[PDB]
């Protein structure tokens, strides 16, 4: 039952293949490549190849899912990884991927079906994903996200994912600079203590 | 005609002492240490010998600033370096100093004396004092913090300059961590990548 980010088990340009969310293509078998492609075409609104922010924050997702137009940057920004203002087919199959494991988890840890999680249920939801940060962090992520929700429903809990994933992505192209030596083996437990750090800039 | 928070040419516990912003103090002379406490006890309306979040909050700073509930809590985060949720006065003559000279930023940088600068002039006083980002950090900078705003009015100014100064602590902080290797030489165009990239999270 795994749901780690960096720990996602096996089942092209290079923007693609050099990020560290490229594992999670990974995982996708090849029956799922064309229903993924289906619904890309879907979110396709315009029917350009690519998906565009708009499309984004109009697009029907896993489990329902729909993303603000915060939270669409924010997909923008983790998945777009060539900086050209589009989601290619590549990119959008892990935005996909990233959304049906974020959507399985919240499944899970909705153990009495109420369509949300207590706040105090995202940290152990969060720790599941890969991201180890500490409880002072989780609430606030809760109070960050939420739009003064006293629950974490489905979108506020992708609207976290998001977050959490796209400092990920901060946090490679800070350390890919040379200047702070040689790049270091990922450490999650390392990278929490980053994002706890992060987190703190929001509030 | 000198700005530049790493460069503050001269004119405690461990915690004031071992801050990036420590300088600050250095450039006070003996003098304004008096007109600063009168200052803080004017704020410390509890006379309770330090300075709690909601005295900020209602505070009169140099220059007329006032402080957001946000960059309030800013303030905090980058004074209050023994994390207890108080300003002392050591760590209130370094805040002081901070707006003092953003203060007199501003005003250099207003030169039609409109009370505001227009966000392609925000660029070139951040440089001044020190940060060193790009054209899009430095409008997105005023779209984070004006709310709404054509300009960027003093209290903008201060809150943009606020964030820069809780991202240079958020620094110090990351790469204390000897996961990091050893810590190198403070570098004011390295730094400014990393607040081009935190802001980008904010958005
Ligand atoms: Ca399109
Ligand atoms: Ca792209
Ligand atoms: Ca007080
Ligand atoms: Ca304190
Ligand atoms: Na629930
Ligand atoms: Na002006």
């Amino acid at each position: 039952a795994n749901f780690c980010l960096w720990n996602l088990q096996p089942i092209m340009p290079p923007s693609v293949r050099n990020t560290w969310w490229f594992p999670l293509l990974n995982t996708i078998p090849l029956d799922q490549y064309t229903r993924i492609y289906q619904w890309f075409m879907g979110v396709d609104r315009d029917r350009s190849g690519t998906l565009e922010i708009n499309e984004l924050m109009m697009g029907q997702f896993p489990g329902g899912i729909r993303l603000s137009p915060q939270t669409a940057l924010r997909m923008m920004r983790i998945f777009d990884t060539d900086f050209n203002g589009h989601i290619s087919f590549y990119e959008f199959m892990a935005m996909y991927k990233f959304m049906e494991l974020a959507y399985n988890l919240f499944v899970m840890n909705d153990r009495n079906r109420s369509g949300t999680l207590e706040p105090h249920e995202i940290l152990p939801a969060l720790q599941q994903l890969g991201f180890y940060i500490n409880q002072r962090t989780s609430l606030l992520l809760h109070r960050l996200f939420a739009r003064g929700m006293a629950f974490c429903d489905l979108n506020c809990w992708i609207a976290i994912c998001a977050f959490a994933a796209q400092t990920r992505s901060a946090y490679q192209m800070i350390f890919m600079n040379p200047y702070y030596g040689p790049m270091k083996p990922f450490n999650p437990m390392e990278f929490g203590k980053f994002l706890d750090v992060v987190t703190s800039l929001l509030e």
